[PDB]
């Protein structure tokens, strides 16, 4: 029963800008994609939608799967990190609902690529991947005979 830490992230893109959330780790203001831990009884995409809401008050469904990164953090924590893409027709207001989050900012790709205050190296990596331009359907990591309810219409 080895079990990894499973997380989801969102690359949220609007007019040449990527949504980043700021957070103080221990003493330091760091940037990340809107992300978090997968929960019980929840679908990956539902995780991602939730996390997006909690950290940014933005309420939007993920559009495409981009990729998953398997990595160990330097505290030695094992993650499987699933990265999604959400395109929006325009930038929108943000307000976090999760006190972990100090503020949100919309920033350019170069501003994330060049930055030194990133939560972890995968923050940068997610942009490279997104910029590559290859996207994948959501069903490809989809639930199967799932017992609980999901969306509607």
């Amino acid at each position: 029963m080895f079990k990894p830490h499973v997380t989801v992230a969102c690359v949220v893109h609007a007019e040449g800008k990527f949504l980043v959330v700021e957070e103080t780790i221990n003493g330091k203001a760091l940037w990340n994609q809107p992300a978090g831990h997968l929960e019980a009884d929840e679908t990956l995409v539902e995780a991602a939608a939730r996390e997006l809401w909690e950290e940014t008050g933005i309420s939007a469904q993920p559009q495409h799967f981009i990729r998953m990164h398997q990595w160990i953090a330097p505290d030695k924590t094992p993650f499987l990190r699933f990265l999604f893409a959400i395109e929006l027709e325009q930038i929108c207001p943000t307000q976090p609902h999760d006190s972990d989050i100090d503020c949100c900012r919309w920033v350019s790709a170069e501003e994330i690529l060049q930055a030194s205050n990133l939560r972890s190296p995968l923050v940068a990596e997610s942009i490279r991947c997104y910029q590559s331009g290859q996207r994948y359907p959501l069903e490809m990591i989809g639930d199967f005979n799932w017992p609980f309810t999901k969306g509607v219409i």
